[PDB]
């Protein structure tokens, strides 16, 4: 679960720069 | 606290693509 | 770190419905 | 990936409220 929202909250972070 | 972040982070997700 | 991570994220969801 | 989430959903967070 911590490696998949790793994955998950650190590009969905990004694309909310965006 | 894992397994229920996992389900409504999961779902939360979901619920902002659509 | 996850105990405050849940009282934030119930909370900061909760809001988010609102 | 604790560690570095809570400095980014600490400050992340704080973005928002502002």
């Amino acid at each position: 679960l911590v490696v998949a929202a790793s994955i998950i909250g650190i590009l969905h972070l990004i694309l909310w720069i965006l």
